């Protein structure tokens, strides 16, 4: 396949532990971005086979998408909020390094990233 196996979304050997920031990342950040009208290209891994993108996974070193992030948050996969914020940043970076700067998809990514960054600016303190 041109497509890699999707990222792992659950960790069978980690304790269940919430934090205020992880709660915020699921209930405010992911929830807001997921329902946005421009979410759909980002709700699942890029299907390079179906879209016929033979170079996508040659260019992108670290696949990431909001479907994966959502499942990770729901499964308490992350030990800390910074891991989750990292995944969001990776997802945006992938879009911006692969897609042509004039492409609709980049516009969609920018709208979502603006919202993401606004919410991160209101991230609760880790206490």
């Amino acid at each position: 396949s041109m497509n890699p196996p999707p990222p792992e979304t659950s960790n069978p050997n980690k304790p269940k532990r919430q934090t205020n920031q992880l709660q915020y990342l699921l209930r405010v950040v992911l929830k807001t971005l997921w329902k946005h009208q421009f979410a759909w290209p980002f709700q699942q891994p890029v299907d390079a086979v179906k879209l016929n993108l033979p170079d996508y996974y040659k260019i992108i070193k670290t696949p990431m998408d909001m479907g994966t992030i959502k499942k990770r948050l729901e499964n308490n996969y992350y030990w800390n909020a910074q891991e989750c914020i990292q995944d969001f940043n990776t997802m945006f970076t992938n879009c911006y390094i692969y897609n042509k700067p004039g492409d609709d998809i980049v516009l969609m990514a920018e709208a979502l990233e603006k919202l993401f960054l606004q919410k991160i600016n209101e991230l609760p303190t880790e206490e």
